[PDB]
C-alpha cells in the first residue's frame, strides 16, 4: 500500500527522502523557494509527539512526485530538524483551520 498516507496521497519512504534531502539542502545553503519561502520553521502548535529534537522545518512534499520549486505548495509537508532527522509527515488535509494532522 503506502509508507505514508496524507489524506488521499500515498508516499513511499523514497518520496519522503527525495523531499527531505532537497528541503534540507536549501536550509543549509541559506536559500529558499517561492512566495512563502520554504523551507521555513515549523512551530508544533498541534503538539505532535516528534521524538527528534527541535527546531523543526517544513517543506512541501508533492503528490505529483516532483520536488517543490515554487508555486502551489500543496497541503502535505515533510518536517525535519537541523541534523536532518525526519520528525514526521504532516498534512493540512483533515484538520480544523491551520491545524495539521499527521499523515498515517
Amino acid at each position: 500500500a503506502c509508507d505514508y498516507t496524507c489524506g488521499s496521497n500515498c508516499y513511499s519512504s523514497s518520496d519522503v527522502s527525495t523531499a527531505q534531502a532537497a528541503g534540507y539542502k536549501l536550509h543549509e545553503d541559506g536559500e529558499t523557494v517561492g512566495s512563502n519561502s520554504y523551507p521555513h520553521k515549523y512551530n508544533n502548535y498541534e503538539g505532535f509527539d516528534f521524538s527528534v529534537s527541535s527546531p523543526y522545518y517544513e517543506w512541501p512534499i508533492l503528490s505529483s512526485g516532483d520536488v517543490y520549486s515554487g508555486g502551489s505548495p500543496g497541503a502535505d509537508r515533510v518536517v525535519f530538524n537541523e541534523n536532518n532527522q525526519l520528525a514526521g509527515v504532516i498534512t493540512a488535509t483533515g484538520a480544523s483551520g491551520n491545524n495539521f494532522v499527521e499523515c498515517t
